[PDB]
């Protein structure tokens, strides 16, 4: 099974603890590490951070630990205008120095190959991300003519019904990426006032619409488009979705006045790592949607949606029962790295959970 790992490039900006850099990464955890984000600059890839060079280096040096270890560079990411990405890839002549410039970057700075993150194309854009990728694989089956191994090209893709339907051409990008991760954690639109959880695995008997949002769902559509098994991987997140509630209510339905405050380390309303989960814990009251098979917590008038190592083993079982290519985590940063804030005296508690199950075979 494949363990797909994202590292995220602001991660290490992060006040003390909260502050992770590539080699605080475990080279043996994951079988893929992907770094995010790249950047276009004229028409090319480009790094992002004043450091990326530096930290690309570290990242790679890994691989003198794990020679099995493989790395790949993931261009877009949500700070990246999709916009952007339209217009390179509807005009053929960008779109061609795009692709062109991209090997010899990977090459140079010791990835492996190239991850797509494009959020989102939109109905104007399925035409050209087909394109995009088809040539994109061509130029590195050309380039692996030179007698180095062949790169390899990978997509994260909306795990949304009307996302996919809307943008995507799944049966045919699935012939030329060599493994799909699927975004199955971003299920609870940001546009309503209503608790509920975002990496929901089941649809739970409890709610007729929306039957669409959660990990089965988004899975079992995937398979019927035309995806195979062995390409799909499952995203897993390792952080939670916070609000702040807007009534003592603090059950299903629950009316949101909006995010909920911002971690310590993380300083983004409406998310926390997981680390920052577990010392929010502590007073908390603790629940689990037993249809959804995924917990949240409350304190005071914070509610919080997230995944343990119980919902997360929970999600590696349903992946394996399908056969998929194995699971994708976001992101290694968010999951307690350092060992210090969950208890456990183990790093990557939740990352580990998932290599445990997908271990066993
Ligand atoms: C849940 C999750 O992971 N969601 C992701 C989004 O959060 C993510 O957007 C990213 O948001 C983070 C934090 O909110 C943001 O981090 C900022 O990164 C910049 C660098 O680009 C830092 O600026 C540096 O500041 C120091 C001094 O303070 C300078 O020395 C340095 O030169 C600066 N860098 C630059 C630009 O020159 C900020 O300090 C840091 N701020 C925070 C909040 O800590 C990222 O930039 C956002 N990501 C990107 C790629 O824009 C979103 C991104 O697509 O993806 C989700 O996964
Ligand atoms: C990711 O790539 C972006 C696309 O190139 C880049 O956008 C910006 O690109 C230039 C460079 O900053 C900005 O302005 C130009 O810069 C030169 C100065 O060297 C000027 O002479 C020229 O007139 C022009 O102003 C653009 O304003 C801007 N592009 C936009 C917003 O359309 C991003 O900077 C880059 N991201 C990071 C963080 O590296």
């Amino acid at each position: 099974y494949k363990l797909i790992c994202y590292y995220t490039s602001w991660s290490q900006y992060r006040e003390g603890d909260g502050s992770c850099f590539p080699d605080a990464i475990d080279p043996f955890l994951c079988t893929h590490v992907i770094y995010s984000f790249a950047n276009i600059s004229n028409n090319e890839i480009d790094t992002w951070e004043w450091n990326d060079v530096t930290l690309y280096d570290t990242l790679n040096t890994l691989k003198n630990r794990n020679p099995k270890l493989k790395t790949l560079l993931s261009v877009g990411g949500w700070n990246f205008g999709p916009e952007r990405f339209s217009k390179i890839a509807s005009k053929t002549q960008s779109r061609r120095t795009f692709i062109k410039s991209v090997p010899p970057f990977l090459r140079t700075h010791g990835f492996d190959g190239l991850d797509l993150a494009w959020l989102y194309p939109g109905r104007r854009d399925k035409r050209h991300l087909t394109a995009l990728v088809k040539e994109m694989k061509a130029e590195f089956a050309r380039e692996a003519q030179a007698g180095t191994e062949r790169l390899l090209l990978s997509a994260a893709v909306s795990a949304g019904k009307i996302a996919i339907d809307r943008g995507y051409d799944i049966a045919q990008i699935s012939r030329h990426l060599d493994f799909i991760s699927l975004l199955t954690y971003d299920f609870h639109g940001a546009w309503r006032q209503t608790v509920g959880h975002h990496s929901p695995l089941f649809r739970g008997n409890s709610d007729a619409s929306s039957r669409f949002s959660n990990a089965d769902y988004a899975v079992s559509y995937m398979l019927r488009l035309g995806a195979p098994a062995n390409k799909l991987v499952m995203g897993i997140p390792t952080f939670g979705r916070s609000f702040t509630l807007a009534s003592s209510k603090t059950d299903v339905g629950a009316p949101i006045s909006g995010p909920g405050i911002p971690g310590r380390f993380t300083k983004e309303k409406g998310i926390l790592a997981y680390y920052e989960i577990c010392d929010f814990l502590h007073g908390a009251t603790t629940h689990r949607f037993r249809d959804q098979q995924v917990p949240y917590a409350t304190k005071g008038n914070q509610w919080v949606a997230y995944d343990d190592q119980e919902s997360v083993k929970n999600k590696a079982r349903y992946l394996k029962n399908r056969q998929l290519a194995g699971a994708m985590v976001w992101a290694l940063d968010l999951d307690d790295f350092r060992g210090t804030f969950c208890g456990q005296n183990l790093t990557f508690p939740l990352t580990s959970a998932v290599k445990d199950v997908l271990a066993r075979v």
